[PDB]
């Protein structure tokens, strides 16, 4: 059985394509519809389908994002096309996405479940690839707005990690609101947990923050079923935040004062042989007032990730590590000097 469609690819420009893909199995399931996997029958490679609703109203706003990146830690959009079937006259938009195997969740609770942790050799990789794909959108003023260990794809073999579900990103635009019920429990901002709708790019930050702590940790940093237990775990490591802090988050006081906590040494937080500079790093992402976060490209440039611009740094399976230093102008643009640190002396070697 084979599948045949007219697909239109996701960049370049609009040259129809006649694509045919065979052993479609199921996946995901869950708000945007169904993911499907497929091989191509062809080149016989491995590639997801996500199947969603079509609005007519509007476009696609994922489809709209999706076109405009182009990334090595980001999913590429191979082809999109239209479809439906059965008894609905309902529009559905298909998008064809690069088959990644593994996922950052999947991985992390494997290391949990064993009562491992991940070799932080891996931890830098996977990081340090996320920082850059949040660097990048983060440049078109798009954010992810929904970062957390599903949404982040791995090749085991390879150490590649892909930023992926645009399903909640948005261009955000100095002066508009905008709905604070975006993000997934534990990995959301206080800022959102407060219901702030003139939030930044910086929640992706916070985000990020909250999947290195639980690399780290083995398990969430700031768990918790309501706002109300997310804060207090939140209080627990930051300590209370000050009325200055309070108004830089939300600036609209919602109505309350919290127990008075003290911050609890970060380095208490984390098991004894835990890296300094991962700790560092921590401390530097998870900040109350969002503007006191580093940026993605800062975070890239951290000490921590200094292993991962030593020239004789290999994977532990012996093979290279992958493609870390091919940064852009767009990708540097957020702030071009950083490039001195960002690529290595022998990055440069000609
Ligand atoms: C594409 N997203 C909307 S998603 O539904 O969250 N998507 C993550 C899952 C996904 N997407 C892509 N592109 N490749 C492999 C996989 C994947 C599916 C199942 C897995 F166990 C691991 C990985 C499915
Ligand atoms: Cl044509």
């Amino acid at each position: 059985k084979v599948t045949t469609v007219v697909a239109t690819p996701g960049q370049g420009p609009d040259r129809p394509q006649e694509v045919s893909y065979t052993d479609t199995k199921v996946i995901g399931n869950g708000s945007f519809g169904v993911v499907y996997q497929a091989k191509l029958c062809d080149s016989g490679e491995l590639v997801a389908i996500k199947k969603v609703l079509q609005d007519k109203r509007f476009k696609n706003r994922e489809l709209q994002i999706m076109r405009k990146l182009d990334h090595c830690n980001i999913v590429r959009l191979r082809y999109f096309f239209y479809s439906s079937g059965e008894k609905k006259d309902e529009v559905y938009l298909n998008l064809v996405l690069d088959y990644v195997p593994e996922t950052v969740y999947r991985v992390a609770r494997h290391y949990s479940r064993a009562k491992q942790t991940l070799p932080v050799i891996y931890v830098k990789l996977y990081m340090y690839q996320l920082f850059r794909s949040l660097a990048y959108i983060h440049s078109f003023g798009i954010c992810h707005r929904d970062i957390k260990p599903q949404n982040l794809l791995l090749d085991p073999d390879t150490a590649v990690l892909k930023l992926c579900d645009f399903g909640s990103a948005k261009q955000l635009v100095r002066g508009e609101p905008n709905v604070s019920y975006i993000c997934s429990r534990y990995y959301r901002a206080p800022e959102l947990i407060f219901g702030a709708t003139d939030y930044t790019s910086s929640i992706d930050v916070w985000s990020a923050g909250c999947v290195l702590a639980e690399l780290l940790l083995g398990q969430p940093i700031f768990p918790g079923d309501s706002g109300v237990d997310q804060l207090v775990e939140i209080i627990k490591v930051l300590g209370t935040p000050t009325r200055e802090q309070i108004r830089e988050m939300n600036p609209n006081y919602t109505e309350f004062k919290f127990p008075q906590i003290k911050a609890h040494p970060w380095t208490k937080v984390f098991r004894p042989r835990t890296p300094p500079e991962a700790i560092a790093l921590c401390s530097r992402l998870l900040e109350y007032t969002p503007t006191a976060r580093l940026t993605p490209l800062e975070a890239c440039a951290h000490s921590f990730f200094d292993e991962l611009r030593d020239p004789n740094v290999k994977l532990p399976n012996g093979r290279d590590t992958p493609a870390l230093f091919n940064f852009t102008t767009q990708e540097l643009s957020s702030n071009p000097p950083l490039a001195t640190i960002l690529i290595p002396p022998h990055a440069r070697i000609q």
